Parts: structure tokens; C-alpha cells; sequence
């Protein structure tokens, strides 16, 4: 290649964190073949885009505005303050006003400028009625006010691009690690599995051997399948008993073929189920890594229903997730697969019901897939969705016609879901593969969705050897279609984040209470880096649209709160952005803040839920990203304070909690009694939003240091990486005006919000269940394919009608109120002292 085109390759390189031409590490093509197979998609999707949506990415939705929204607007007037140089002119509009509208109204009271946003990069311009604008609707929940500046469009050439009935079997030749302690004494055997959706087809294993550094078999291990039998995507699952090592191998490969010959796989360490199990990569670290040596020696291609049955059937189909399926559920779910197919809920089990072993079924369950009338016409089901691309699904025509309904997703929908979609790639059996394809057009088709693609990648690239190859891949597809105006911006970002985090690894290597002298040495720090150098303004990773410019070095900190997270502030690039206001940015080691990422999300989509309902629960889901090995930003929320702090002013370092503190906190804080009364409302409808998600969620036990709330009443909770199902202590509950058996309107008031809030989750109970399901296990340690995942299934009081449930929930509330502060006191003994 050119001199030049080298140079691109190491911007790439650095801007992913992994280099995608080193092939040290690999057996076979399958990445390289991924590379260049998504060029198409990518070339594709660059080429479809309009350049001016692109360049101004206008940030819309199609849902109904909500009746909350709908009751502030009670003029059908919307007022809009536009801005030019310093003066300025507000303007009514009705609410379905597009934006060149509104402009062609103005020019009444040369045509080409364009509605953006005060101090952001958002601009309010295309044919969208002017209410369907997600910040307009931002603003109207707040309360705050639309104000647009007449500017240029930006220039889209910013945006340019760069130019066999044989039995299967398998020769187990040894494992070899170079070094193993003296020893003890232990034994080994290995085990051969194969495997396709954590479905095992047949197992084979060895003897068992003294463990030494090399042990040799030299055996041949036959099963029972035949090779025309193979399913594609089915794994080869090596593993080491004493277990301790595991690798994969698919069998067939992304050409189709049947493996064949000599490997030697280095595999994974056990430490001391969970997607990385899964993963095709094999260990990088060759040097101290276990190796197994194996050898490959052996090309592919009605009657109605009795009333009984069908109400057995039924019954089936209508269950949970969860639900177990019975040899006999099985059969009666494929027996009558044809009558099956007409119920779309039906798919995961009966998909789940396919015996992929025997080619022959396989092939039926091919016949049935065209015959996707009932499927291709139904409405998407995201949960139902969502169920067909985990670790379950091995197959790729299942797995695709899941994605075909995703293809329906509007922007504002890829968004509330894309975490989750990033991480179910890991449960892709091949690196190209439909979902990584959708991804990969989503993101060069919109560039929100593309800066936090790019991000999410990016954050598995960097602490996950296991799949950060096969990301890196689909990361570098998209990087070279984004083009060159957002390659700087990830530049400036990038460049930031790895100087900022060598900041704060520095700084917690330096003590474990409080120091006049390590805030001395952060400022410094700060001081060498400002100057010079860190790019001069950088866009928010978990805020695009607003843009940080300059440090300021004096409000900057070290946080007394553990990990010694740095406290940082900066300026507005942005000169037309009208506060005056910071932007805070915690950047903390060591949380794996990967699973604060994967709360908070789900909390987003809580918030879109109940938006569906019209309800707002006022919650709190600040900007967090996982940046790499329990490393990453979190979003500082203005004018907030931990709940414990709170406690923790008018007594010391106790204990001695006090009810009527919080309630007195917000009078102090309240400048006059109107806002007081908006805080004391608000309060009510925040508290109640955590009470019921964090239940829901297995995570509502917390201490009240975890708890915080804003000068305006907004309660949220923090740090997510006997007992209690939430927090609502005395203090929470003398806010809204009650304590010890004593309701009052502001508790009715409450206690009615919590129900409301909590029988609408429950109309996506399936969806939070299969949400759950993956965020456990692409996110949290390793699991159990039982209990932890069965927590949700009891909190969401899965198969009862909707009055056990909301008395199911009321008695919830009434064993906080009988804990009193009980439970903190514990925390506060376990927590703070030992
Ligand atoms: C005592 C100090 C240093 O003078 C400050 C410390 C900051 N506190 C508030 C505070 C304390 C701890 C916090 N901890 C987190 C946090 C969140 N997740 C994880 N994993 N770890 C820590 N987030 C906070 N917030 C969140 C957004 O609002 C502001 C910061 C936060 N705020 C006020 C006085």
C-alpha cells in the first residue's frame, strides 16, 4: 500500500485500541474474511446517505407525545427563542411546524440556515413536525426553554470518506503449559463436546492423567454423529478437568467447510454460564497460556388440531422465558410445527425445539422459515426479538429473521437498545454475521448512533481478549465509512481519555483519608497536561452533542470515596451556549463500570416504558462509559448530593439518622415555596421510579450512600457495578409528609405512582426477563443459568393478575416501612466500619 495508506491504518489502529492486521494470533481467515466482507455493507450504507441529514444528524421520533408533555402545552403554541449575534426574538408556532416552516414564518416577521441548539452540535432542521424533536420534548418535561441561534449548515464534505456419512471424530494429540507448580498431585482428562446454542449433540472424553507440563494421549475420540449431521455453527467445546481450560473450534467454517488437520489451541484460564465460554478466539498470551494439540481428518448445502391439544399447546406458548421445555413440550411443539409458526411468541421455543443434530429436521425447519407470512406481518416484538439472538440460537437463517424485525427500528428505538445489541454479537457464531452487518449500517447511517457505536465497541475491545478481536473487526468497518469529520472528533476523544486515565491511575497509586497534597498533585497534572497537550475542545462520550472545551484546573479534585476517583470540570466550546456552567466529568478506577453502563441502560428503556404509559418516574440515568479495565467516565448531575451526606451534616459520622433532615435540606435549598412544592412532587415521583426499578432489578438494596438527589428533588441512585426490596427510609417518607402508619395525599400519591409504574413493566415482563438474562451474561461475572437469573421472574410476580401484583408490591412498601432505618444502621456498621 501507499505511504499514506499505512498511516490511515495506524490512526485506525490507535482510535480502536487493538490492531486488526496482526495475525499472531489466529488459525484460520475468518477475520480477515470479515474484513473484507463488510466492505460491501459499508460501501453500501456511505452511499445511501443523505449528506445533509448525516452532517446535521437531526435526533426525532415517531411516537405519540405523551399526555404529560401534551398537558404543558395548553395553547397548541409553542414558543421558540431564536438567536442572532445579541439580539433575539421569540416566536409562537404550532406544534406541528416542520422547521423550514418555522423558518419561512420568521423571514415574514438567504434561505439557507438552519435551527441549532445553544451550545450544542443539534440542530432542529428536516421534515419532522417540530414537536417530534427528542430535545424539544426534553425541554417540555424540564420545563426549560427552547433556544435555537440561526446559523450556517454545516459543510457535508466535513464528511467525506476516505477511497460425508463418515461418524465424526477427533484426535486428541496432548496439552502442553509451560509452567505448573510443585506441584500437588492432581489428575487430567479432556473433554470434547459438541456443542451449537449451548446445546450439546454428543460428548466425548480421555482418561484420566497425572498433570504434568505436556500430556499425551494420542487418542482417537469417536461420536455418535454423522458428519453430514453437523449443524453450521456448531462448536467443537475442548476442556481441562481436575475444570481449568477451556477453547473453542467451529467445526464448519465461514466458507462451509469442514474443518480439517493440525491445531494448536491456547485456551482460557478458568477464574475463581457466561458468554465468553462461547467465544471461537483462542488465547493470545502463547507464552504462559494452557495449548491443546488436536488432529481434524474427516461439504453441505396439513391436519387441524384436536381442542385439547391445542390448549396444551397454548398453555406452552404462553409461558415465560425462563420456562423450562419438557421432552414432551418439545415433541408437541414440533409435531405440530405447522400450526406453531402462526404464533409469533412461539418462535424461541419452538426453535428450541428443533433437534439440530439431525440434518434432516434441520432441513424441515428450513421448509418451515419460508413459509414466514405470520412472522414477516406481525409487529415487532423487540423482547421477542431479542430472545432469538442469544446464546441459545446458533443457527444463522433464526438469528436472521430476528434482525430482519430489527430492521423496522426506528433511530430513536436502535438507540434505547444498542448496548445490548453490541453484546449480543457475542453469542454470533461467526464474526459477519446479520446482527453485525446492522449494526454496522445503523451506525454509518446516523451519527449519534455511530459515536456510541463506536464507544461500546471500543469499551469491549479494550478489556476483553476473548471477543475484542472480532469487535475490532466490525469497529474498523465503521471508522472507515463515518468519515473524516468524526475520525477527528474520536481522535480528540480518544486522545483524552488515555491522557485523563494515566491521570487517574497516577493518582490512586498514592495513598487509602483526604490530602491538601494530592489535590496539589492532580492540579499539576492537570497543569502539565493543558498545557501541553490535550486537544482543545473534545466531544462528551456519553453526551455527543455538547462539547467540552478547557479545563477548569480550580474545581477540579480528588473525591474522598474509595478508588480516589478524580473530580474534573470543564468549560463550554460551545460561546453560544447560554449558562455559564461546567461540565462534569468523574473518571474513576476501579468499578467495572461496564455493569453501570448495563444498569443505567436498562433504566433508559424503564423511562421509554413507561413513556408508552404516560408516566414519568423522574429517573436519573446519568452518562456512564466503560472505557477500559475497570476504568471508564462517569456524568457529574449538577447540584446533587449523596442522600448520606445529607445525614451526615447534621450529625457526625453516624448512625444517629435523623427523619426530618432531608425535608429541612430541601426548604434550604428552595428559593422561594413555589419551587419547594415542585422539589417536595418531584421527590415523590423520583423515589418512586428507584423504589420500583431497582426491585425489579435485584438491586434495591443499597446503602444511602449510594442514594442521591438534586437541589430540585430528583432522587437517583449510583455505583451499580435481613434485608430490603428498596430504600424508602423515614426521611424519604416524612418528605413526602408521613411516618409510622400514618398515609397522607403526598403518600397516596406515591404508593399510586409505584402500582401505575409497577403493572406497566409487567406488560413487558418477557422483555425485561431476556434483557436480564443477557446483561448477566455478557456483563457479570460468571453466573448461574438458574437462580441469580430467576431473582427477576419472582420480583415481576410472573403468572398473576394484576390486583395479587399491585398487593404484591404494597406489601413490598409496607416491610420498608417496618425496617425503618434498621437496614441503613447495618449498612452504615458493615460499610463504614467493619
Ligand atoms: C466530598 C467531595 C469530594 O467534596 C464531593 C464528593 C462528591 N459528592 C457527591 C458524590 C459522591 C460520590 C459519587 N459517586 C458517584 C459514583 C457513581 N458510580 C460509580 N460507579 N462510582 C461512583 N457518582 C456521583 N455523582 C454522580 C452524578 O452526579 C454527581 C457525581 C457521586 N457524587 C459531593 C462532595
Amino acid at each position: 500500500m501507499s505511504e499514506e495508506s499505512q498511516a490511515f491504518q495506524r490512526q485506525l489502529t490507535a482510535l480502536i485500541g487493538y490492531d486488526v492486521t496482526d495475525v499472531s494470533n489466529v488459525h484460520d481467515d475468518e477475520l480477515e474474511f470479515t474484513r473484507r466482507g463488510l466492505v460491501t455493507p459499508r460501501m453500501a450504507e456511505v452511499a445511501s446517505r443523505d449528506p445533509k441529514l448525516y452532517a446535521m444528524h437531526p435526533w426525532v421520533t415517531s411516537k405519540p407525545l405523551p399526555e404529560y408533555l401534551w398537558k404543558k402545552i395548553a395553547n397548541n403554541c409553542i414558543f421558540i427563542v431564536i438567536h442572532r449575534s445579541t439580539t433575539s426574538q421569540t416566536i409562537k408556532v404550532s406544534p406541528d411546524d416542520t422547521p423550514g416552516a418555522i423558518l419561512q414564518s420568521f423571514f415574514t416577521k438567504e434561505q439557507d440556515f438552519v435551527l441549532r441548539v445553544c451550545g450544542r452540535d443539534e440542530y432542529l432542521v428536516g421534515e419532522t413536525p417540530i414537536k417530534n424533536f427528542q430535545w424539544v420534548r426534553h425541554c417540555l418535561k424540564n420545563g426549560e426553554e427552547i433556544h435555537v441561534v440561526l446559523d450556517t449548515p454545516p459543510d457535508p464534505a466535513l464528511d467525506e470518506v476516505r477511497k460425508c456419512d463418515r461418524k465424526f471424530r477427533v484426535k486428541i494429540r496432548g496439552i502442553d503449559i509451560p509452567v505448573l507448580p510443585r506441584n500437588t498431585d492432581l489428575t487430567v482428562f479432556v473433554e470434547a463436546n459438541i456443542q451449537h446454542g449451548q446445546q450439546v449433540l454428543c460428548q466425548r472424553r480421555t482418561s484420566p492423567k497425572p498433570f504434568t507440563e505436556e500430556v499425551l494421549w494420542n487418542v482417537w475420540l469417536e461420536f455418535s454423529i454423522k458428519i453430514k449431521d453437523l449443524p453450521k455453527g456448531a462448536l467443537l467445546n475442548l476442556q481441562i478437568y481436575c475444570l481449568l481450560y477451556y477453547v473453542n473450534l467451529l467445526l464448519i467454517d465461514h466458507r462451509f467447510l469442514l474443518r480439517r488437520g493440525e491445531y494448536v489451541l491456547h485456551m482460557w484460564q478458568i477464574s475463581g454460564f457466561n458468554a465468553d465460554k462461547l467465544t471461537s478466539a483462542t488465547n493470545p498470551d502463547k507464552e504462559n497460556s494452557m495449548s491443546i494439540s488436536i488432529l481434524l481428518d474427516n461439504h453441505p448445502i396439513r391436519a387441524e388440531m384436536p381442542n385439547q391439544l391445542r390448549k396444551q399447546l397454548e398453555a406452552i406458548i404462553a409461558t415465560d422465558p425462563l420456562n423450562p421445555l419438557t421432552a414432551e413440550d418439545k415433541e408437541l411443539l414440533w409435531h405440530f410445527r405447522y400450526e406453531s409458526l402462526k404464533h409469533p411468541k412461539a418462535y424461541p421455543k419452538l426453535f428450541s425445539s428443533v433437534k439440530w443434530g439431525q440434518q434432516e429436521i434441520v432441513a424441515k425447519t428450513y421448509q418451515l422459515l419460508a413459509r414466514r407470512e405470520v412472522w414477516d406481518q406481525s409487529a415487532l416484538d423487540v423482547g421477542l426479538t431479542m430472545q432469538l439472538l442469544d446464546c441459545n440460537f446458533s443457527d444463522e437463517n433464526v438469528r436472521a429473521i430476528a434482525v430482519q424485525k430489527l430492521e423496522s427500528l426506528e433511530d430513536d428505538d436502535v438507540l434505547h437498545y444498542l448496548l445490548q445489541l453490541v453484546q449480543a454479537v457475542k453469542f454470533e457464531p461467526y464474526h459477519d454475521s446479520a446482527l453485525a452487518r446492522f449494526l454496522l449500517k445503523r451506525g454509518l447511517r446516523n451519527k449519534r448512533i455511530g459515536h456510541f457505536l463506536f464507544w461500546f465497541l471500543r469499551s469491549e475491545i479494550a478489556q476483553s481478549r476473548h471477543y475484542q478481536q472480532r469487535f475490532a473487526v466490525i469497529l474498523e468497518a465503521y471508522l472507515r465509512g463515518c468519515g473524516t469529520a468524526m475520525l477527528h472528533d474520536f481522535t480528540q476523544q480518544v486522545q483524552v481519555i488515555e491522557m485523563l486515565q494515566k491521570v487517574t491511575l497516577d493518582i490512586k497509586s498514592l495513598s487509602a483519608d483526604v490530602s491538601s497534597q494530592v489535590i496539589s498533585q492532580l492540579k499539576q497534572k492537570l497543569e502539565n497536561l493543558q498545557n501541553s497537550q490535550l486537544p482543545e475542545s473534545f466531544r462528551v462520550p456519553y453526551d455527543p452533542g455538547l462539547k467540552a472545551g478547557a479545563l477548569a484546573i480550580e474545581k477540579c479534585t480528588v473525591m474522598a470515596s474509595k478508588k480516589k476517583p478524580l473530580w474534573l470540570e470543564f468549560k463550554c466550546a460551545d460561546p453560544t451556549a447560554l449558562s455559564n456552567e461546567t461540565i462534569g466529568i468523574i473518571f474513576k478506577h476501579g468499578d467495572d463500570l461496564r455493569q453501570d453502563m448495563l444498569i443505567l441502560q436498562i433504566l433508559r428503556i424503564m423511562e421509554s416504558i413507561w413513556e408508552t404509559e404516560s408516566l414519568d418516574l423522574c429517573l436519573l440515568p446519568y452518562g456512564c462509559i466503560s472505557t477500559g479495565d475497570k476504568i471508564g467516565m462517569i456524568e457529574i448531575v449538577k447540584d446533587a448530593t449523596t442522600i448520606a451526606k445529607i445525614q451526615q451534616s447534621t450529625v457526625g459520622n453516624t448512625g444517629a439518622f435523623k427523619d426530618e433532615v432531608l425535608n429541612h435540606w430541601l426548604k434550604e435549598k428552595s428559593p422561594t415555596e413555589e419551587k419547594f412544592q415542585a422539589a417536595v412532587e418531584r421527590f415523590v415521583y423520583s423515589c418512586a421510579g428507584y423504589c420500583v426499578a431497582t426491585f425489579v432489578l435485584g438491586i434495591g438494596d443499597r446503602h444511602n450512600d449510594n442514594i442521591m438527589i438534586t437541589e430540585t428533588g430528583n432522587l437517583f441512585h449510583i455505583d451499580f457495578g435481613e434485608r430490603v426490596p428498596f430504600v424508602l427510609t423515614p426521611d424519604f417518607l416524612f418528605v413526602m409528609g408521613t411516618s409510622g402508619k400514618k398515609t397522607s395525599p403526598h403518600f397516596q400519591k406515591f404508593q399510586d405512582i409505584c402500582v401505575k409504574a409497577y403493572l406497566a413493566l409487567r406488560h413487558h415482563t418477557n422483555l425485561l426477563i431476556i434483557l436480564f438474562s443477557m446483561m448477566l451474561m455478557t456483563g457479570m461475572p460468571q453466573l448461574t443459568s438458574k437462580e441469580d437469573i430467576e431473582y427477576i421472574r419472582d420480583a415481576l410476580t410472573v403468572g398473576k393478575n394484576e390486583e395479587d401484583a399491585k398487593k404484591y408490591f404494597l406489601d413490598q412498601i409496607e416491610v420498608c416501612r417496618d425496617k425503618g432505618w434498621t437496614v441503613q444502621f447495618n449498612w452504615f456498621l458493615h460499610l463504614v466500619l467493619g
